């Protein structure tokens, strides 16, 4: 049955670097005008399609480099925390001695279109999100000791390399004055060197179906959030829950024969099998900060998960009709 | 007689304490001269130390690294290798017309380290300076770093692409590259140097990533270049009172062996099992460079390191007719 998704893959593929240009004369402008502020002067960036299905919305992120910076964890949530500061062109941001998110992104915004993590702008088809981030090259948080866990697919050494980079912090309600962690730079890195073999997808011997695999899941999310956008149930739900799932089943699978690209079918299934057993015993652990569960009961309820579980097992039974 | 191979490999194994005192005195060279405008931005390549020879634990080689930005290179004759460097300027006090002198900064640089030192013993362009702790030995290297791209003479070197993969070259290429003072057969060139490339490879060698993190997937590269190193470095031992060794480098050693990396590009030709054959095939490779006289410098694919203009044919004989003595012996120069 693995055909029919190799057509929707041809589809979603047929669906660019045009766009990307009128996007890249923007982007460029905005941070020549934010370096020449004070406090933004380091601004510099990391495109990106956050949703398979949406070739024309584009989600960019401007960081800004925040040396000896002090995290407080808030409320042992392992993925919020406080940005206090260990000179300073920050200091205008100061709230006491954290720096608050609400006057660095009103600042933001006012350099920079429509309305956390920050500006929606338009340039009559293509929009842009533009996020904030701070960058820091310190070690990562002790909440991320024990995630990554890439040993056996990627190897200890490449996690040791990846974990010597930057990580970011992104503004995020938690209390109004959070930062959020975020590693989306260590996903795109993984996902674009991401098998066993340093030469995986490069020859006709070492094709593997992995990517295939996440673009599949992800367009399912994407229609079946469109198909129920009148009902409440899928709101919570987002390519975030998807690609955390993608890359435990490539801890779980670390091998490039189980992801043989003749096997697009199995694994896709093996994909959806491990996502809906994630729904269904209300566990998704943040592949960067294990202690986080991105399907606790006190971020999605219970019927919310149930539903998306039998919309899902309603389509494999009937090979995906929602892709159609 | 792989059991033998093993056994050298292990009595290599079997101090390097040494190294903090190497430390001790390699950064105090490197905040004296960071005081200076010249070498304002020296520091270590990054590791303080190296070993060229691995029957010597005591004797290090390390590089101070110099950014220079903007730079400009010359190729000198079509040598692919050695280079005039001009700039596109705290180095302009070195600066002989437009050509940045190799003499005169490397004089500045020793004249700094001898002031520093005397506060150890020195001895008297490539390793710039020898510096003798205590009874230790130490070689310096000066070498500036340029992060522009890679010299239109690398452009078909570095073929890793079957063995290391295509996105490896490419981001392998996206380092910067360093020269180091060197004359040429003319003594104001610079020769390019990629040593932290061959490090990565060596300690980044499988196809796989897990490449000997797991007993399923252990191969025999390093031992294999360790014995063709002892092998090179005990012959010319028992032959340094002639001059027929005196010209052969680890660096040829370890060309031959990344030529035969990117020959049996699969982890399941380098099976530990296989030691025995995979070193023979080694030195079988390494004795065919020595015959038809060629060995490409792995980098710059046009630079024959076996050239007859750098090495005569007697040498190269005098080597072969050893090694394969010694091959054919079961290697008693190991003893
Ligand atoms: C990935 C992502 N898909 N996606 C999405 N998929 C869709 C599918 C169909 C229709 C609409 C859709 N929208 C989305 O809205 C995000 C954002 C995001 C995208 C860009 C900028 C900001 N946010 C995000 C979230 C929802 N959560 N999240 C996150 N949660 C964390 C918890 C702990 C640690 C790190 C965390 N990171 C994150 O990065
Ligand atoms: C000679 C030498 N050419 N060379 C080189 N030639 C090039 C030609 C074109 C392009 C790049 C090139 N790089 C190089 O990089 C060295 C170094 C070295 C190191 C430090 C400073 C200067 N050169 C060295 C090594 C790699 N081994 N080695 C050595 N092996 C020994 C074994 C036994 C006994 C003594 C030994 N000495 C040694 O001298
Ligand atoms: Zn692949
Ligand atoms: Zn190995």
């Amino acid at each position: 049955g693995a055909s029919k998704l190799r057509a929707v893959l041809e589809k979603l593929k047929l669906s660019i670097s045009t766009a990307a240009g009128m996007v890249k004369g923007v982007v460029d402008h905005l941070l020549l005008r934010l370096k020449c502020d004070s406090a933004f002067r380091g601004v510099g960036l990391l495109y990106e399609h956050v949703k398979i299905s949406a070739p024309n919305e584009f989600d960019v992120m401007f960081k800004l480099e925040v040396p000896r910076i002090q995290l407080e964890e808030y409320s042992n949530t392992r993925a919020y925390y406080f940005v206090k500061f260990k000179e300073n062109p920050l200091s205008q941001f100061l709230e006491g001695e954290i720096l608050s998110a609400s006057k660095m992104l009103s600042k933001f915004r006012k350099i920079i279109m429509k309305r956390g993590s920050a500006v929606t702008l338009l340039i009559e088809k293509i929009s842009v999100d533009i996020t904030l981030a701070l960058e820091s090259k310190s070690s990562w948080p002790a909440s991320t000791q024990e995630g990554l866990r890439i040993q056996n697919w990627l190897s200890a050494k490449v996690r040791k390399q990846l974990r010597l980079k930057p990580f970011y912090l992104v503004p995020k309600h938690a209390q109004e004055e959070t930062w959020r962690l975020s590693f989306s730079h260590i996903e795109k890195e993984i996902l674009n060197n991401h098998g066993k073999s340093k030469t995986c997808c490069e020859n006709k011997e070492e094709k593997c179906c992995r990517k295939d695999c996440l673009k599949l899941m992800k367009y399912l999310l994407e229609q079946l959030k469109e198909r129920f956008k009148d009902k409440k149930h899928l709101d919570k739900f987002s390519s975030y829950h998807v690609k955390t799932a993608f890359f435990h089943v490539c801890t779980q699978n670390p091998q490039d024969s189980q992801w043989d690209r003749k096997d697009l079918g199995l694994c896709f299934d093996n994909c959806v099998t491990y996502f809906l057993q994630c729904l269904r015993t209300e566990k998704l652990e943040n592949y960067f900060i294990p202690e986080f569960n991105l399907f606790s009961s006190n971020l999605i309820d219970k019927r919310s998960k149930e539903f998306l579980t039998k919309q899902i097992e309603y389509e494999r039974n009937n090979e995906f009709p929602v892709f159609d």
